[PDB]
Formats: structure tokens, sequence, C-alpha cells
């Protein structure tokens, strides 16, 4: 029933733009919406990837590898899955493995790749692939993992056991001012609920 | 170590604004970011998203989701029930209220996250994730009456919790919908548990 009629640019920054969206509602009436989009999306199947990195080591419990970094939009530190935008011509898998290595030092193995999923669909058109990757932490490559941060990238690695993820996240939030990402919290809540 | 120095308004709509954030990087170098904010926040968070666990004896437990046209996305998305928290509303009350308006179900609160970020590289948007159980055998949830406000047009989709990820992949392959990243993350973790 519903569809886009027009998209009018309101303001276009270097990285983000705002649009006035006109659409047809299902009563047959015309309505508008204020829409955010990135300026960086070309032919990628999504804007970005977020990596679910399951660190596996003999005689260790499985960990989920997370990162902490300052996020200017939030004005503070956030704890997230490793993530980045997909470079033009780059596959989501390759982007995932690359971002994981850049942010954490770890060299992973692909497990699964989601279809493009929406980040905040009432606000923006932004999408990611969620890429599950296993890290063989017994491999020598993954012994002394050092982030290769890019220019203006400053990332801390936090590995938490999968079997206690939600409480460990709660214990981090209780100890400093910091925000957990909604996807990370959602993933931790399901681990509890299962 | 990092912090915000200043925020310049670039453009302000009715619902969304775009800012240029200046911040201090951890080397002591001054940097800028293009940040989105909502104009509606006053609250612990912008919104709530509800994880509604539909419990009916002798049935599988279902997670109740919603399908709506999302003008920023140009298409239909499958999401947790959700909405913005009203001025002077608690996150718990917003959750039960939105769950009722969007699904017709009357639920009980199980737990409530701290404020969690939606897309912290882009926006300051936050939500509380509120887990709610729904006693599907109670008479008030027999014929769930959805109360859509002005301009809401929501379809309800209940899916079994124990197969959620495969059920969502099936809808994406057949119905050309976009699944929400929080929904998908929850689904993934139900599979990855144990
Ligand atoms: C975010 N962008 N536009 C919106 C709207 N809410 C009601 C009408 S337009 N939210
Ligand atoms: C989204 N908003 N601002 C951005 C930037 N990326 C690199 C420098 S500023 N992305
Ligand atoms: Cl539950
Ligand atoms: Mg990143
Ligand atoms: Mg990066
Ligand atoms: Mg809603
Ligand atoms: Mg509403």
């Amino acid at each position: 029933k519903q569809y886009i009629i027009s998209e009018e640019l309101i303001s276009e920054g270097k990285w983000v733009k705002l649009e006035k969206t006109t659409y047809m509602d299902p009563t047959g009436k015309t309505r508008t919406w204020e829409s955010v989009k990135r300026t960086t999306r070309k032919e990628q199947t999504a804007d970005g990837v977020a990596v679910i990195p399951v660190l596996q080591r003999t005689l260790h419990y499985e960990c989920i590898v997370l990162v902490k970094q300052f996020r200017p939009p939030m004005g503070g530190y956030c704890i997230e899955f490793p993530a980045g935008l997909i470079d033009d011509g780059e596959t989501p898998e390759a982007a995932a493995l690359r971002e994981l290595e850049e942010e954490t030092g770890y060299k992973g193995d692909i497990a699964e790749c989601s279809p493009a999923v929406c980040m905040d669909p009432g606000l923006s058109n932004c999408t990611i692939h969620i890429v599950t990757v296993t890290i063989n932490g017994d491999d020598a490559e993954n012994a002394r993992p050092k982030p290769k941060p890019g220019d203006g990238e400053f990332v801390e690695v936090i590995s938490l056991p999968k079997n206690d993820l939600l409480q460990r996240l709660d214990a981090l939030v209780a100890e400093e001012h910091l925000t957990v990402d909604a996807r990370v919290y959602s993933y931790a809540l399901a681990l509890k609920h299962a």
C-alpha cells in the first residue's frame, strides 16, 4: 500500500544528509517524514558491518569480543560490536574481517553473514550486515593481538564471557559513565533468555 | 581523555537536527563529526523498544514483532514494538503503552535495560529495551485490540522464539522486508546460546 513519492534534500553535510520524505499512507493520504541518510553509500548492499566475534580457546569459556570508543554523537564512551563502513567494492565479509583486525587485532574466520538489517528505521535509512566470526584464540596469529587503528581511530578491546555477558555489561555500566549499544544489549538479553 | 568542545547547529527540522560536533581526540588534536539528534528529547532516553514474549500454554513461546512502512527506509521493516517516551512517562509505562497501541497485547514488565544507543557513530539516539511477558491465555489478550494513533499502520507478526532467526530469514527471502538490527541480534544470540 505505502510508498515514497519524493525525497527533497534539506541539508547535506560531508558524511550525513537530512531529507524531507513525502510518502503515500495506506488511507491514500500524502504525508511527510524527516529522514537521515549517509552520503557515503554507493553500491554497497549496506552502509556498514558489525562483527559478532566469538573468541574460542581451549579450556576457556567462549568470549564475545567488544570495543569501547568515544562517540562524538553521544558525547561519551560506548561499548559496541566491532564495526565499520564497507569500502566501495568491498564485500561485507571482507569488511567484517578487516574491521575486526583493525579494531581488535584478531584474525577471524567467517561463520555467517546476515542480510542488510536497519539501524534505526524511524530515523535513518542506515543498514548493516551483522557478520558472525569465530576467532581461534589458540592460533599464534591471535596470541598478542594489537589493534591497527586508522587515522582518528582510538579503540579499546573488552572481551567478555558469553555465558555471563549481560551481567558483565551491567557491571561495566555500574562502574563508569558509558553506554552499551542496543545490538550488544539485545544479544546479551537473548543469551540470558535462552 | 576525549570530550566534546562545542556543537554547531547545521540544520533543525521539526523532528531531527544535524550538528557539527567539535571534540578533542586522544592525541590532543581537535576534530569534527557530523552528528544527528532528535528535537523531541526532554527523559532517560528517546524511546523504548519492547521484547514481548507471548506465553500460551501448549504452544511455543512467541516473540511479538511489528511490520510497518518506514519512510527513511523506503520500505517495510520488521521491528520490536517501539515508540518515543512521552514527557513525564517512565520507560516501563511507555513500553506497556506502546505494546498495547501497536499489538493490542497487555503485558507484564519482566526487566528494563539502562539507556542503550541506537547508532552511536551517527546519532545520540537512545532507548530502553523492555522485556515484557504476555499471558496469552488471559481473557484480555484473547482478541488483542491494536490502538494506532494518527498515522500509525502496524501489522503484528508473532514468531516462535525457538526458531526466530530462521523464521526471520524466511520473511526476508519471501516478503522483501528489512529486519531490524536489534531483532536480528536477539535472534542470533538465541541460536548462539549454550
Ligand atoms: C522522525 N522524522 N520524522 C518523524 C516524524 N514523526 C511524526 C511525523 S514525521 N520522526
Ligand atoms: C558520520 N558523521 N560524521 C562522520 C565522520 N566520519 C569521519 C569523520 S567525521 N561519520
Ligand atoms: Cl523472558
Ligand atoms: Mg569502527
Ligand atoms: Mg574502523
Ligand atoms: Mg512505533
Ligand atoms: Mg506511538
